């Protein structure tokens, strides 16, 4: 566990994260796909073999001795706002189990259906909500990450809020 659990957001591709382990946000046929996928892709494509999970599932595949955990959000074009979030919740908590598993002391995260899985609405407190429900029961350092100044003030506002 880490000495003194936290939340962190930073502005910048998870890519070059500092974390023990990643969060894809991928789509539930293992593809190179767009957004953070792609980049998930080209830093370790090595962990897309056998990585295609249901809507809702996480799904761990190594790169080398680094953990990729494949999370798979819901697609709101495609879900109900009930059924959608029911999954969304779902998938942040396979996260958590697959961080507790896995035994890491800090792991790097996108908020889930915020980007191409959005349905055209802005999610960030809806995925943060359910990240932290997920997460606040373990004891890993989550680093978040984000691409929009906005989100980040957002984001860094209400870790603030609950410290
Ligand atoms: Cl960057
Ligand atoms: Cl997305
Ligand atoms: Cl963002």
């Amino acid at each position: 566990g880490a000495m003194a659990p936290s939340y962190r957001v930073k502005r910048m591709d998870i890519a070059k994260n500092d974390e023990e382990c990643v969060v894809n946000a991928a789509n539930p046929r293992g593809l190179p796909g767009d957004g953070v996928c792609k980049a998930v892709y080209k830093k370790w494509p090595e962990s897309f073999k056998n990585s295609a999970t249901p809507v809702g599932t996480a799904k761990t595949v190594m790169c080398g001795t680094y953990p990729v955990i494949h999370a798979v959000g819901p697609n709101f074009s495609n879900y109900t706002e009930s059924e959608g979030d029911r999954e969304l919740a779902a998938a942040y908590r396979e996260v958590a189990k697959e961080v507790t598993r896995l035994g890491v002391n800090s792991v790097a995260i996108p908020l889930l259906s915020t980007g191409v899985y959005s349905g055209g609405k802005d999610r960030l407190t809806q995925s943060l909500n359910h990240l932290f429900t997920a997460m606040d029961s373990t004891d890993a350092d989550v680093v978040i990450y984000c691409r929009d100044k906005e989100w980040e003030k957002k984001i860094s506002e209400a870790i603030q809020m609950r410290t």
